[PDB]
C-alpha cells in the first residue's frame, strides 16, 4: 500500500476506536464528576483535559 | 491500496467510533456531573476538554 | 481502493459512530448534568466540550 | 472503490450514527440538565458542546 | 508498503485506540473526579492532562 | 424550652431544609438522569432513593 | 432543657439540613446519572440509597 | 440538661446535617454515576449505600 | 446533664454532620463513579457502602 | 454527667462527624471510583465497606 499524508491524518484499519483533533476539544471518553464546593478566584476545581493559552 | 490526503483526514475499515475536529468542539463520550455550588471569579469549575486562548 | 481527500474527511466501512466537525459544536453523547447553585462573574461551572477564543 | 472528496465529507457503510458539520451545531444526542438556580454577570453554567469566537 | 508524512500523522494496522491531537485537548478514557470542597486562589485542585502557556 | 413527640417529629430552628416522612416518597433535591438505552427483564436502571418490599 | 422522644425523632437548633424517614424514600441531595446501555435480567445498574427486602 | 430516648433519636445543637432512618433509604450527598454498557444477569453495576435482604 | 437512651441514639453538640441508621441505607457523601463496561453474571461492579444478607 | 444506654449509641460533645448503624449501610465519605472493565462471574471488583452473609 502506498500513502502520503500532510497531517494531521490518523489511518487505520480493524480500529475501534479514533479522533483527530485541531483545535479545540474531543471527549468521547467515561468522565464522571461529583462534587461538592468550588471557592476561590480563580481555581481550576477538575480539569481532565484542559489547554490555557492566555495572551 | 492508495491514499493522499491533506488533513484532517480520518481514514478506517473496521471501525467502532470516529470523530475529525477542527475547530471547535465535539462532544460523544459518556459524562456525568453532578454538583453542588460553584463561587468564585472565576473559577473553572469541572472541565472536561478546554481550550481556552483568549487574546 | 483509491481515495484523494482535501479534508476533512471521515471514511470508513462497518462503522458504529461518525462525527465530523469544522467549526462549530457537535453533541452526540449521553450527558448528565445536575447541579443546585452557580454564582461568581464569570465561572465556567461544568462544562464538556468547549473552545473559548476571544479576541 | 474510488473517492475523491473536497471535505467536508462522511463516507461510510453499515453505519449506525453519522454527523457532518460545518457552523454551527449539531445536538444527536441523550442530554439532561437539572438545575436549581444561576446567578453571576456572566457564567456559563452548563455547556456541553460550545464554541465562543467573539471579536 | 510506503509512506511520507510531514506530521503529525498515526498510521497503523489492528489498532483498538488511537488518538491525534496538535492544540488542543482529547479525553478518552475512563476518568472519575469526587471532591468535596476547593478553596484557594488559585489552585489546580485535580488536573489529569494539562497545559498551561499563559503570557 | 420543653418538648415531648411520640414520633416522627422534626423540631428545629434557623433551618435551611426540613423533610418528615413515614411512607412513601419525598423527592427535594436536584436530579438528573439522561439515559440511552434500558433493556433487560427486569432491571432497575437508575434509582437514587427506593425500597422494594414485594411479598 | 427537656425532652423526650419515642422515635423516630430529629431535634435541633441552628440547622442547615434535616431528615426524617420511616419507610420509604428521601432524595434531597444533588444526584447526576449518564448511562448509556442497561441490559441483562436483572441487573441493579445505578442504585444511590437502595432497600430490597423481597418476601 | 435532660434526655430520654426510645430510639431512634438524632439530638443536637449547632448542627449542620442531620439524617435519621429506619427503612428505607436516604440520599443527601453529591452523586455522579458515569456509565457506558451494563451487561450480565444479575450485577450490581454501581452501589452506593445497598441493602438486599431477599427471603 | 443526663441522658438514658434505648437506643439508636446519636446525641450531641456543635456538631457538622449526624447520621442514624437502622435499615437500609444513608448516603450522604460525595460519590463519583465512572464506568466503562459491566459484564458478568453476576459481579459487583463498584460497591461502596453494601450489605447482602439473602437467604 | 450521667448515662445509660442500652446500645447502640453515639454520644458526645463537639464532634466534627457521626454515624450510628444497624444494618445496614452508612456513606458518608469522599469515594472516586474510576474503572474500565468488568467481567467473570462472579467478582467484586471494587468492594470499599462490604458485608455478605447469604445463606
Ligand atoms: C484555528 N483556526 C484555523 C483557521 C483556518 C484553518 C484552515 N485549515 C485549512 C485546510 C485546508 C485548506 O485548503 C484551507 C484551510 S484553512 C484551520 C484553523
Ligand atoms: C499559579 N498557577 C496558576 C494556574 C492557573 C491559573 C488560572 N487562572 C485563570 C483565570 C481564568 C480562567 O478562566 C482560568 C484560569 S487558570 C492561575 C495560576
Ligand atoms: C508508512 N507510512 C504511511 C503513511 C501514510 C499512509 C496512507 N495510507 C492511506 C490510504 C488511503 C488514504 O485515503 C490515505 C492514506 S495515507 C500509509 C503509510
Ligand atoms: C510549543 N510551540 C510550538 C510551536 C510550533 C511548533 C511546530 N511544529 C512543527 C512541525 C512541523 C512543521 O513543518 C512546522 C512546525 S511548527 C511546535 C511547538
Ligand atoms: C500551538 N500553535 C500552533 C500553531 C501552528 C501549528 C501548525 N502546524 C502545521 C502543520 C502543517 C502545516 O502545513 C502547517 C502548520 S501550522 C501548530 C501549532
Ligand atoms: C492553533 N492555531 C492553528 C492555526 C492554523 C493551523 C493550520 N493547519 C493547516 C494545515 C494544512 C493547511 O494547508 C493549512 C493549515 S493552517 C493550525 C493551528
Ligand atoms: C446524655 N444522653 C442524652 C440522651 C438524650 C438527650 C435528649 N435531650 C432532648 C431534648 C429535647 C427533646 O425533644 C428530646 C431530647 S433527648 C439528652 C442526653
Ligand atoms: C417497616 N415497617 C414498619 C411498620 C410499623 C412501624 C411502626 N412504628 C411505630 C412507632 C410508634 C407507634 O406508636 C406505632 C408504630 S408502628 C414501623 C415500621
Ligand atoms: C455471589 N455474590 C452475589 C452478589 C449479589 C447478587 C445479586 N443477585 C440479585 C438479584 C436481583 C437483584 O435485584 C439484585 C441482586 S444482587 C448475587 C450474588
Ligand atoms: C443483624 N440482625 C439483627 C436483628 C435484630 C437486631 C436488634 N437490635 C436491638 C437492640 C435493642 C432492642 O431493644 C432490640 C433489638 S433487635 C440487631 C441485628
Ligand atoms: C426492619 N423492620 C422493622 C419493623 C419494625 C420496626 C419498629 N420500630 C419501632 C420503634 C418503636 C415502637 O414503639 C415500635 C416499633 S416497630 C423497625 C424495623
Ligand atoms: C434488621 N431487622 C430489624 C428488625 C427489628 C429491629 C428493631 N429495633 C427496635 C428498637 C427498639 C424497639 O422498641 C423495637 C425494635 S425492633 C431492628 C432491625
Amino acid at each position: 500500500k502506498k500513502g502520503v499524508v500532510h497531517g494531521v491524518a490518523t489511518v487505520a484499519e480493524k480500529t475501534k476506536e479514533q479522533v483527530t483533533n485541531v483545535g479545540g476539544a474531543v471527549v468521547t471518553g467515561v468522565t464522571a464528576v461529583a462534587q461538592k464546593t468550588v471557592e476561590g478566584a480563580g481555581s481550576i476545581a477538575a480539569a481532565t483535559g484542559f489547554v490555557k493559552k492566555d495572551q
